[PDB]
């Protein structure tokens, strides 16, 4: 009773006291967010804008000046206050349902919602016909002001004309007797007005997101648990059938949305904020509150696109994954690339790139395209990977690793960087470039785990970062993932300078590649960089000398003599590391997750861009090996 209590109880504030209710508040609260508000709000919505979402709004304007009579009982109106009355509380007038949900944080948003939306009216910013909103609002502004002064009519009157703003909210139900000592929560940004484009946008914005906040609990409580083994017991099926539900009027809201990027048509009214930069109405929502993302875009997919989709018959059916798909983690945008980089959010991510980190420490250009293969621990590891851009020292160290935010911000950099050093690496070549990206991206998400055999230094370096202690890199691998689309689609952005518009379509929009061992990934790339290095070398002096392998030692020119010499020489180096590649493979890595098939196999089905898959002539690299051209290399137990 008499405690801390934010300034409302200990102020001898018995005045809200004495003051009653609104004749209004038919309702005081009814059905809260959910399927209404859609285009039930205005006849003829054409006028002004395009008929749109709304919030709690209709839901609650109570509406004591009945009468709309003259400015005698509206000196200072004694309702545009009284309405209010009521709020944060043992749980009724706008935000009942928190004090069930055990939310404050529904509370103090219903309230803050509607208490722009009447600074709003106030101002005079609706589209809707309401009676408050005609000529009444400024109807009675004018009337008070009719003493020959004052024409500042809303900068005076926006709450009466005396007391700042928002002093109704104080004092609720049971006084508000149900709060949280902190006045932060007692008392909210009132001095920042955000503005009227920013109030309906943000009116759009809350409305959505936060359903799709509410949509995403659906998804993971119920739908989801469940259809698995199981429930409840009887098959709990339909439950999945029910996010085609929601989808199916989300979607709705998905067109209006696009309404939203025109808004008048005018794109924006106002430009780059932290909530508001709006090239797109799905960056306005990503930059949108801190209690977002989208959503949760914008699934389940029928568009949002363009491509991929699913997406047909509708599902398949065979049956939807959407319940393996989405029912774990996955919480946000991945789906994306549709993006495919008609977009701002990369531009303004490299505006977060060369910045908060210029260049302090930065290496290209070793020409590693030109090099031959090393060991480095026995190991033959790379030179793809050899000098792999990223490093940390100390000033990056444990006592350093108070910034995790900035850490991540700095593996971005490090990522983008790695791009242009690819690019010049092969001073452009886009095809080249993106299987490029692929083993790099691959490559940083096993050293931020810490699997790499010839990294022995910066891995424990990383292990000083992200706690993980002990041998086990468990923090770290729940770390990679969830960061892999964020890493991706910015290794992505970073590839979009040179072609400015033209998605990858050729590459899986997520490596897939990331989910097999990394040293299946390196003998991967090293088979992907081999026998296109063979195709070069009979596009060189193969070409004139002759058509095929020399039935000799070689000789038909002197140049194809060479030729064959760095053949020869090349086919030994791929010798020993097939042999060491294999002998690990056997190994350490042969059937785990069941792989039954020899390496050369591998090779084979993991291939796609058919330059690999060789099957060699004079073949020594094809699906099994010489000596019984049989195939080798299974393991059991």
């Amino acid at each position: 009773y008499p405690l801390d209590r934010c300034f409302d109880d200990q102020t001898k504030m018995k005045v809200c006291d004495l003051i009653a209710d609104a004749i209004g508040c038919k309702d005081k609260t009814k059905l809260d967010e959910l399927d209404e508000w859609n285009d039930m709000d205005l006849r003829g919505t054409y006028n002004k804008h395009k008929g749109v979402l709304i919030p709690p709004r209709r839901r609650q304007l109570c509406f004591s000046r009945i009468v709309r009579g003259p400015a005698n009982l509206r000196s200072l109106n004694e309702f545009k206050e009284e309405i209010l009355k009521g709020a944060q509380s043992e749980g009724k007038f706008l935000g009942n349902y928190y004090k069930e949900h055990k939310d404050k944080e529904k509370a103090l948003e219903a309230m803050k919602n509607s208490f722009y939306d009447y600074e709003d009216i106030i101002k005079g910013t609706d589209m809707l016909t309401n009676i408050e909103f005609k000529d009444i609002k400024i109807k009675l502004d004018r009337l008070l002001e009719k003493e020959t002064n004052n024409t500042k009519k809303a900068e005076d009157w926006w709450k009466t004309n005396k007391k700042s703003i928002w002093n109704a909210m104080l004092c609720g139900y049971k006084k508000s007797g149900n709060k949280i000592i902190d006045p932060s929560w007692c008392t909210i940004p009132t001095t920042e007005t955000p503005p009227q484009f920013l109030r309906w946008i943000k009116e759009w914005g809350t409305n959505v997101c936060i359903q799709k906040q509410e949509h995403k609990e659906y998804v993971k409580s119920k739908c989801s648990n469940v259809t698995n083994l199981g429930a409840q017991a009887s098959e709990s099926n339909n439950c999945t059938s029910e996010i085609k539900k929601y989808q199916e009027w989300s979607r709705k809201r998905s067109i209006q949305w696009e309404t939203i990027s025109k808004r008048y048509k005018k794109y924006k009214r106002m430009d780059i904020l932290k909530d508001v930069k709006e090239p797109d109405a799905n960056t306005y929502l990503r930059e949108h509150c801190s209690k977002c993302p989208c959503g949760f875009n914008d699934m389940e997919e029928m568009n949002n696109n363009e491509d991929n989709e699913k997406e047909a018959f509708k599902q398949i059916k065979e049956q939807v994954k959407i319940p393996a798909e989405l029912e774990d983690v996955i919480y946000r945008i991945k789906h994306h690339e549709y993006d495919k980089g008609n977009d701002y959010i990369c531009n303004k991510y490299k505006n977060i790139h060369d910045r908060m980190k210029k260049n302090n420490g930065n290496f290209v250009t070793d020409n590693f395209v030109k090099k031959s293969w090393e060991i480095s621990n026995g190991v033959l590891i790379p030179p793809r990977r050899k000098n792999l851009f990223l490093y940390i020292d100390p000033s990056k160290i444990c006592e350093y690793k108070k910034d995790p935010k900035l850490f991540k911000d700095f593996i971005y950099w490090s990522a983008f960087t790695e791009v242009e050093r690819l690019k010049k690496a092969y001073g452009g070549a886009r095809a080249k470039v993106v299987h490029a990206m692929k083993y790099s991206f691959t490559d940083i998400g096993s050293i931020i785990k810490g699997d790499d055999m010839m990294e022995k230094n910066s891995s424990d370096k990383i292990g000083k970062i992200l706690g993980d202690t002990d041998g086990q890199n468990e923090k770290r691998k729940k770390w990679w993932d969830m960061n892999k689309y964020h890493i991706w689609e910015s290794m992505l952005c970073g590839y979009r300078e040179a072609e400015g518009d033209t998605e990858t379509n050729e590459n899986c929009r997520f490596p897939d590649i990331e989910s097999v061992p990394q040293f299946l990934r390196w003998f991967q790339e090293w088979s992907e960089n081999f026998c296109d290095r063979r195709q070069k070398l009979y596009d060189k002096l193969n070409s004139e000398c002759i058509s095929a392998e020399c039935t000799n030692g070689s000789v038909d020119n002197s140049k194809c003599t060479h030729a064959c010499v760095n053949y020869k020489n090349y086919i030994l180096t791929k010798k020993t590391e097939y042999e060491i590649q294999t002998n690990k493979y056997d190994n350490e890595f042969k059937n785990k997750n069941s792989n039954d098939k020899d390496a050369p196999d591998y090779l084979k089905e993991k291939c796609n861009d058919n330059k690999c898959e060789c099957l060699n002539k004079h073949i020594d690299d094809k699906n099994k090996t010489w000596k019984n051209p049989y195939e080798t290399l299974e393991d059991t137990f």
